[PDB]
DNA sequence: CCGACAGCGCATCAGC
DNA sequence: GCTGATGCGC
DNA sequence: GTCGG
């Protein structure tokens, strides 16, 4: 954290274009330039020491010596100073809420947590949900607990039939010791590109979780997508443990590393290795590697038997998951 | 200067 | 009912 | 907002 006060200010400009601009490049723009100074091992100096990292313009170097000259960002100063911008950057802040919503119930008066629960009718499922554990979903996750979650996904899914493979991704798989959720990549021999072979999946594994209480909610569900909540169940007299986000992602099983390697990330890490590819000549989704024609259509499935396999067609040398958090 | 900026699942809606 | 566009999220 | 060509 040599820059983090630079890093934040970035993220906070992200932010800002995401939620109030609407302007999904610059918000990019601004996180690339974060996570390039994030890895940066000095403390940078000045703005044109900045500019020297591939992400950074002049723009954002004006505002990095502003930074460190004053410790501040009059542009950011006035935007937290502005009701509007600051009501919609909050409500976003509600998993199912984004950016046009947002704006929409600031438009009706509706931009306080207050205003929120009192207008419950005016939202959605997700949105319903993401109100009702606001405050759970602000938390994060120690590793320990992740350990503990992973045991009981793992130990559940077994139960329902010994040949699924349940991997824990994200964040967790990156080796972080405090994660925002938990991320669940699953397979079975019975789902492959060449057939599905059994129905309900995804359902079953879902269901069996709920049963024993440890999916609380579901927010989005799906034939290969489940997004929800769950609790660590607590012991006697134990105060219990904040609700937890936790993604599950059904994949064929014969394209397991192309999905462990997206649902791994990061976001940021995927994004720049996704560019990369494309330069190359290839096209990287959660299923395959693909080499683009001559007129861009991409072409038939590379083979792939681990996740190296794939940093190789790219010409990249293989990055550990613990270094692919950007 | 200009176009590119990663790729996709689920929920909701408009138009038919 | 369907398809396609859009919002939101991973 | 930044970059390559
Ligand atoms: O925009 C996105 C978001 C997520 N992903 C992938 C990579 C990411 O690591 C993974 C899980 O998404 P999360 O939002 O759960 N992020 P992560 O687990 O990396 O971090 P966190 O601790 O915030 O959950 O999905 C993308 O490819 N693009
Ligand atoms: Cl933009
Ligand atoms: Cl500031
Ligand atoms: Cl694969
Ligand atoms: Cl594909
Ligand atoms: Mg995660
Ligand atoms: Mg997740
Ligand atoms: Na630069
Ligand atoms: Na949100």
């Amino acid at each position: 954290t040599l820059n983090g006060g630079i890093t934040d200010m970035l993220t906070e400009l992200a932010n800002f274009e995401k939620n109030v601009s609407q302007a999904i490049h610059k918000y990019n723009a601004y996180r690339k330039a974060a996570s390039v100074i994030a890895k940066y091992p000095h403390k940078i100096k000045s703005g044109a020491e900045a500019k020297k990292l591939p992400g950074v313009g002049t723009k954002i170097a004006e505002k990095i010596d502003e930074f460190l000259a004053t410790g501040k960002l009059r542009k950011l100063e006035k935007i937290r100073q502005d009701d509007t911008s600051s009501s919609i950057n909050f409500l976003t802040r509600v998993s199912g809420i984004g950016p046009s919503a947002a704006r929409k119930f600031v438009d009706e008066g509706i931009k306080t947590l207050e205003d929120l629960r009192k207008n419950e009718d005016k939202l959605n499922h997700h949105q319903r949900i993401g109100l009702k554990y606001f405050g759970d979903f602000e938390k994060r996750i120690p590793r320990e607990e992740m350990l503990q979650m992973q045991d009981i996904v793992l130990n559940e899914v077994k139960k329902v039939d010994s040949e699924y493979i349940a991997t824990v991704c994200g964040s967790f798989r990156r080796g972080a010791e405090s994660s925002g959720d938990m991320d669940v990549l699953l397979t079975h021999p019975s789902f492959t590109s060449e057939s599905t072979k059994q129905p309900k999946l995804l359902h079953q594994v879902v269901e069996q979780l709920q049963k024993v209480h440890f999916i609380t909610d579901t927010l989005s569900k799906g034939e290969t997508k489940f997004m929800g909540v769950c609790q660590l169940p607590s012991k006697n007299d134990e105060k219990e443990y904040p609700h937890r986000r936790i993604d599950i992602r059904l994949i064929p099983k014969d394209q397991y590393y192309c999905g462990v390697l997206y649902f791994t990330g990061s976001d940021i890490f995927n994004k720049n290795m996704r560019a990369h590819a494309l330069e190359k000549g290839f096209t990287i989704n959660e299923y395959t590697i693909r080499p683009l024609g001559v007129t861009g259509v991409a072409g038939e499935p590379l083979p792939v038997d681990s996740e190296k396999d794939i940093f190789d067609y790219i010409q990249w040398k293989y990055r550990e998951p613990k270094d692919r958090s950007e």
